[PDB]
């Protein structure tokens, strides 16, 4: 890492162009260059390169990964005063607190919603169960009912959790890392339903982020599942879209894992104080989050003042409703194992390489340790 | 069923469908006939299914290799250009679209993959595949990667597979021997092993697809990519300073991209065959028609003599044909789709490590020749 400059990592689906603008603002003021990068698999890269005193000064990701990073000593403890902390919602600080210590700045709260084409589908379905029928209706007109990223368990988890699936049993403010709920009747029922959609040709196992985004944004599919970041490209595509509550499964709300986009400071950084200044004084302000948000919507920001200003957006409202129906992700170190294990189970099951039960059985064992 | 009095066109989403739409607008302006260009996923798999029932597009666009099977399945109308029109297009492009004695599509343009490289990151791209690993180790220390390209489709990995002796079907006595497949021979195994090692040694990832490779190169995260003329538009817009050149050699031998002629077939079930003929002959296959499409996404070396002649000066086009002459024109026989799926499975299974190269290619050999 180079002293006297800021290197930033943020995921490619976030507003890195909006952010780089803030970084140029930071440069004009302090003369400090702010390079914004978006590496593939950055959540895997970071720990790798950071373990050897390398990487970016600042790293952006959902809060779930930061616990593991902190346990690995890859993060510097941030030092915001009470005046600053009070600018952000206490529940977002909660998401980035590990072992009593604040290990990153919260930026925004993210949740998946059902996104639907209002012209194709004036009244979107309330349930997963009515999708096969809808799809058959749309296939006759050369469209599909629903397409969404089947490659990342983040997009499929809401369905798996609906009827009883869960990652780690959470009771009395503690997660039981040995009480995993990926192979219970609930989790199996959800994943089986997904696999049945694929077998019945209502979806394809190889659908990923780009295939789904293209499909929805060109009006090839009536629905997709995505987060606030996705809205800008839809704006651009001019599809008349709405954002609403996710379909129920067996009468139960889908339960998305809620993410808090956070900014961590590399423990190897020689630019910690600079990192602090940039994050507290430029990014985490009404105009800073505005620049990012204009590029790619952040969702419900952690900054109270801007969250209030944007709260009137029905898309954000829908995002919070789904958020209330889901659960905020744990940030414990065991999350990476959980995600990896479930990713494998879903891909193996969807592709037909393994039975649902066998896939989730293996994921269950692998998530525990 | 197919609607009378309008044209519906299927074309893959990596091509200039907006450019083609403009040609359709000109067509509608002059004839009053609406032209709708669509880009379904998996269109080459959907066509034979829906055309069989009398459904689908009036015109399908795809590389010539698929059209043989569509023709054998009775899904394509024989096209009827007069001699005067055939003289407007290169004979070898008409050859690409002839099947069992009949013309079964209009050739549009010739495609071949080239090595695309970032001039600012890489002033002197590697001449060989063998020097890429050391090049990557070097760039990874600058926060970059040497090379990223779509590993999901065998079309992109084939140049390397074929370099040392891999092939689809052996030509004998004026026709392809459908039982002589060269996908599990030594050359084919050497090529796929080299790919697999690149993945094993963290120089590439098995999961890299088109979007990831295009994103990476167009943002200068990787110094090189592999792709065809359609991809150039997006690089232009990315402002990346790029060059189009000859693909790397493998074991001192040229990579051999499979050459495809983008072709336009008329659905045998279409009640708009005369409209399709007029659109294709009088609107698309003209200087002004190909130009509209090319300026959206470059076509490569177009089949129209006149337009090809003025574009030939383009260094990227010349580079495309340099790689195309080093390659082989794809067969158009019905067995191609079986070949492609067998190889697709093979490359994915081996790259993911779920199967060994030998096993993957041994299964692919049997499957293609099935
Ligand atoms: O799918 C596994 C993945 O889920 C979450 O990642 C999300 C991320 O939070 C979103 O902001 C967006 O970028 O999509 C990602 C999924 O592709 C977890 O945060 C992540 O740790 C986990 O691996
Ligand atoms: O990968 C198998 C695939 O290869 C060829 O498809 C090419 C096509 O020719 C290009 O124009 C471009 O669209 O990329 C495709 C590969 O993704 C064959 O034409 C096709 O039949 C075959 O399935
Ligand atoms: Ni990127
Ligand atoms: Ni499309």
């Amino acid at each position: 890492i180079e002293e006297g400059k800021l290197v930033i990592w943020i995921n490619g689906d976030k507003g890195y162009n909006g952010l780089a603008e803030v970084g140029k603002k930071f440069e004009k003021d302090t003369g400090i260059k702010v390079t914004v990068e978006h590496p593939d698999k950055l959540e895997e890269k970071f720990p790798q390169v950071a373990a050897t005193g390398d990487g970016p000064d600042i790293i952006f990701w959902a809060h779930d990964r930061f616990g593991g990073y902190a346990q690995s000593g890859l993060l510097a403890e941030i030092t915001p005063d009470k005046a600053f902390q009070d600018k952000l919602y206490p529940f977002t600080w909660d998401a980035v607190r590990y072992n009593g210590k604040l290990i990153a700045y919260p930026i925004a709260v993210e949740a998946l919603s059902l996104i639907y084409n209002k012209d194709l589908l004036p009244n979107p379905p309330k349930t997963w169960e009515e999708i096969p029928a809808l799809d058959k209706e749309l296939k006759a007109k050369g469209k599909s009912a629903l397409m969404f990223n089947l490659q990342e368990p983040y997009f499929t988890w809401p369905l798996i959790a609906a009827d009883g699936g869960y990652a780690f049993k959470y009771e009395n403010g503690k997660y039981d890392i040995k009480d995993v709920g990926v192979d219970n009747a609930g989790a199996k029922a959800g994943l089986t339903f997904l696999v049945d959609l694929i077998k019945n040709k209502h979806m394809n196992a190889d659908t990923d982020y780009s295939i789904a985004e293209h499909a929805f944004n060109h009006g090839e599919t009536a629905m997709t599942i995505n987060g606030p970041w996705a809205w800008s490209n839809i704006d651009t595509s001019k599809v008349n879209y709405g954002v609403t509550v996710l379909p129920t499964f067996k009468g139960q709300p889908s339960k998305p894992f809620v993410g808090v986009l956070s900014a961590g400071i590399n423990a190897a950084s020689p630019n910690k104080e600079l990192a602090k200044e940039f994050l507290e004084n430029y990014l985490l302000t009404d105009e800073g989050l505005e620049a990012v948000n204009k590029d790619k919507p952040l969702g419900a920001v952690a900054l109270k003042s801007y969250e209030e200003e944007l709260a009137k957006d029905p898309r954000i409202a829908a995002t919070m409703e789904n958020a209330q129906k889901g659960e905020i992700m744990p940030n414990i170190p065991q999350m990476s194992a959980f995600w990896y294990a479930v990713r494998t189970a879903v891909i193996n099951a969807a592709s037909g390489r393994q039975t649902v039960d066998a896939a989730l059985a293996a994921a269950q064992t692998n998530a525990a340790a």
